[PDB]
């Protein structure tokens, strides 16, 4: 939510459609890697895809957990407002719990 | 209540969700098939709204398998977090009501 | 959210415009109170409203605290797909940490 | 960077909240009342979604004060959590380059 977190929440980037393709999905997922690197360790990333055609938690959402809070911090710094696939990037946080037992909601 | 062939889903869907055509038709498609895991479907009701006449069970799904077994797998399958969004709660209904539209 | 919490949300029941008013602002309130102790004691409920203009958060849902998850539970059994205000009452679950601090969303 | 008169602020709109005229002219109004608890308002842009045509800024607000000690007071009092459903993300902008339309 709004609490500051160690998780970053980076939403309107993809739609559940999108996953659905390996070659696809690994890119993104490496690009987010490659991108949330430049603004401190990322410890794991969590995007969800659709699995047997159930539209999951947190289908749409992008989940980058760092080492700090402050790192998130950053990354939020300098990711909100951006354009990825011609679309703005919203930031939010995610609770760390929630994170760990996947209730992306 | 004990175990039926006829399960009712809350927190699925929304009335206004369903005011769409093709947007309700997609829902029917997309519910059945989700159900369709667990057993065959004999059947589905998802009450439509209409505006200032009243809709009973409009915001739920009803889905009728051709055994109770299969409808506890649904139950199982179905209830808790596995969906975006939402907290999916269930319960058995009468088949009876559910084949005359006494719906609760 | 979907992990089970003591913190009830009642989702699509009233919108931010309708708890300006005081005397209604209080009534739902009460209505609300009332028909939750029927399935436990209610320790607290938040309500929120507009404050000075401000859409604040968690403005258009209904919190409720129960002293255990289970009374919170069998709420949800007994008020989920109820109809208030001619509008089908949708819930989910609120994590405690986050009511508390008042990161409503 | 070191503060300004101009405050962009971001996570508050997306484009397709500002397709509709009407609810384009709401939010415009909306914001500069919330702003206006800080300060005079001296002018605010919101750049306006339009498909295929490249709009720079789109997706932020950028709101002009006449002091640079009330926009100081509003990125303060608008930073945070104090909104439903949004983290308010915020950042000086150079005057010069606001008045350009230099949007980043
Ligand atoms: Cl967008
Ligand atoms: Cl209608
Ligand atoms: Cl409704
Ligand atoms: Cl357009
Ligand atoms: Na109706
Ligand atoms: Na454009």
């Amino acid at each position: 939510g709004g609490h500051p977190t160690e998780v970053l929440c980076l939403m309107n980037m993809v739609l559940p459609e999108e996953l659905l393709d390996d070659e696809e999905y690994e890119e993104i997922v490496e690009d987010v890697r490659d991108e949330c690197s430049k603004y401190g360790l990322v410890k794991s990333i969590e995007i969800p895809r659709p699995v047997d055609g159930v539209e999951v938690p947190g289908c749409g959402k992008i989940f980058v957990e760092f080492t700090s809070v402050f790192d998130c911090q950053k990354a939020m710094q300098g990711l909100t407002g951006r354009k990825f696939a011609n679309r703005v990037v919203v930031t939010k946080y995610c609770d760390p719990d929630s994170y760990h037992r996947r209730d992306f909601w």
